[PDB]
């Protein structure tokens, strides 16, 4: 139940669904692709 993925990192750029940790962006923009299949096609509340 206890938090899951952790969101307290060192570096800037951090993933939402894994909280992952990379140096450029375009690493994690792209990295993205591991989380593929959630195609919101509006903006999120929560
Ligand atoms: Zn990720």
């Amino acid at each position: 139940g206890s938090s899951g993925s952790s969101g307290s990192g060192e570096k800037p750029f951090q993933c939402e669904e894994c909280g992952k940790r990379f140096t450029q962006n375009s690493h994690l923009h792209s990295h993205q692709r591991v989380h593929t299949g959630e195609k919101p096609s509006g903006p999120s509340s929560g």
